[PDB]
């Protein structure tokens, strides 16, 4: 009975990893994820220049999840490239590097320079298609023409297999159109579903106030609020992208949550809000919990149930 | 101390009503909602002809909320009109009638017949913009050009103040675009935010199956999962539509939850999943709980705090 996976020409002890942005912004953070029982880690979505990000408070958590408008605080690309190139111990586990340029040219410039490092060290690119667009236009992945442009340019500039981090969709026609766009790009080998459920608003009843300062308190939601939305997007893309892998992300707090993601079609399973709250010890528990569910059901490997969610009649 | 208010030329005992489609499909349902301590009631969204809806199971609820793919089962428009015109006791509370035709023409035909009943009896129209659209196309509210046409045609056909039931949005540009569409129509006097969070997926770990039969288990989410989404949409439209009312719907299970919708800007507060689960006694609890929070805060009116959610500097 085991949680090992072999994909994208890498080997993973188990399917768990952090979600981008959680426990992955500094060298300390990355070493801490490396030391954890996770099967992999991803770096904070970066920009070419370092960023301080939005005013605080910009992240808050509650029993059912979290809200944030961090604003891409990050140490800049050169720092993440250097971590990939010179500091990361690939004998411990694989590394994903997440990029989130504020324009298509910014992304092209980073992926050109990531390429030789990816080829020589085996760092894996996750391109974040919630990067903001032009303000007053929707985020990139909710503008199918911009998304196409981003993927064509990044495909040309990088030339290597990569993956994409997708926001959630809520309309079947969007599932259809988005997967069709992704399916135009053979170098897109994995699809991470989902980023935060955008622009929610948490209000504290006692103080009568929003709980985060940017954007009049509007920000992306994560945690228990979003697990069925995440499961839906994992399975939508699993069913529509048969030549790509799907990584699941959203609402994982337990081995059972991870099991559902994997039944929906998840290969890797990322952990955001729960990891933020509990810390990297969450990885041993998730592993133990998922293995206990597998033992009770008689499953010996992940492939025996991945994507095998049953429908009714 | 009482929760009474006046909106749209009607008087309401309190701000609570059912959400469309919950406890409101049959004559028995409507009389039950009428007998409740709700302030108003809304009928099941209807089509010209009666419909059986989708195969069962088509609704399921859980600790954090519900999923449904009901498929617009309804007794057809002649039945709801007849209810509005001959059966409803307007001395008890106002009535809203929800229409959800599958085309623009269907909606026009229903509203032309509704108008003289609205004039004579004061029944209010809630137009459901989570309706069918043209080939491989998103729901109407997610296709701003179709939304505009629907509203143009309905405003011309109906000629009287009405409201619209909106699906949630997740992107600030979308809020900007949707509110601008709506503000083109002076007869659109209220905006109900929000319908269910579309196309989530609930999976049962023990059976390894989805929990509803239609659409391979995909359906609209309600309940706790959607409260911060619902508050965000209420506030966004409250901010953008200063000459309209906003009705809040989504995740209300307590007077606290209702308090947060009213702080966000809600005039009326609709109850879906929690009503489906608890039954119509919920209305007395919600009234009591809301009055209790008001008392503790020293608020005597809803107007003192509606839309007064505080931001951080
Ligand atoms: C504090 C915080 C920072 C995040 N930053 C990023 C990021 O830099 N890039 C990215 O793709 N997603 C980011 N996300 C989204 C998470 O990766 C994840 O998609 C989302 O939180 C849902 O997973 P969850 O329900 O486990 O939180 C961030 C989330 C949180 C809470
Ligand atoms: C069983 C069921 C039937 C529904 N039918 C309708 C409908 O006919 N028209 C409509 O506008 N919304 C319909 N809804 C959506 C609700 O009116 C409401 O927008 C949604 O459930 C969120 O509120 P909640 O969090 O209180 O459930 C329905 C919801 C459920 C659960
Ligand atoms: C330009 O100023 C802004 C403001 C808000 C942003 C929100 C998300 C993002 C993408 C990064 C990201 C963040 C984030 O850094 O805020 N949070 C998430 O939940 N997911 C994400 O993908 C960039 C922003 C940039
Ligand atoms: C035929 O299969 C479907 C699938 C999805 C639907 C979504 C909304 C509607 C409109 C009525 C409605 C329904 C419903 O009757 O399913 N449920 C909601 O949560 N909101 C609604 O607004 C009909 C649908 C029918």
């Amino acid at each position: 009975m085991c949680l090992k996976l072999n994909l994208l020409d890498h080997v993973f002890a188990n399917p768990f990893m952090n979600a981008a942005g959680v426990l992955c912004s500094t060298e300390e953070d990355l070493r801490c994820m490396t030391a954890s029982s996770s099967g992999a880690l991803v770096s904070k979505s970066c920009t070419s220049a370092p960023r301080d990000g939005n005013p605080e408070p910009r992240y808050m958590a509650f029993p059912l999840g979290s809200i944030n408008s961090m604003g891409l605080p990050n140490l800049g690309f050169d720092f993440y490239l250097k971590y990939a190139s010179d500091l990361h111990d690939y004998s411990k586990k694989p590394l994903f590097l997440s990029i989130s340029g504020l324009s298509v040219e910014e992304n092209v410039a980073m992926v050109r320079r990531l390429a030789p490092v990816a080829q020589e060290k085996g760092v894996l690119l996750e391109l974040n298609l919630s990067c903001p667009n032009v303000p007053g236009k929707p985020q990139v992945a909710y503008d199918f023409e911009a998304m196409r442009t981003y993927l064509q340019q990044v495909s040309l500039a990088y030339g290597l297999p990569f993956g994409v981090k997708m926001p959630p969709y809520f309309d079947i026609a969007h599932f259809d159109t988005a997967a069709a766009v992704l399916n135009e790009f053979p170098l897109v080998k994995f699809v991470t579903c989902v980023n935060s459920v955008g622009n929610g608003l948490v209000i504290d009843a006692e103080s009568e106030s929003v709980v985060i300062k940017p954007k009049q308190g509007f920000g992306g939601l994560g945690g228990k609020y979003i697990l069925p939305t995440a499961l839906a997007n994992v399975n939508a893309f699993y069913r529509r992208c048969p030549d790509k892998l799907v990584f699941g992300c959203g609402g994982v707090y337990s081995g059972e949550d991870a099991f559902l993601h994997i039944l929906a079609g998840a290969s890797m399973v990322q952990v955001g809000t729960a990891l933020q709250e509990e810390g990297p010890g969450i990885f041993t528990r998730l592993e133990d919990e998922l293995l206990e569910i597998m033992a009770r059901k008689g499953y010996r490997t992940l492939e025996e149930f991945r994507g095998r969610v049953k429908t009714i009649e």
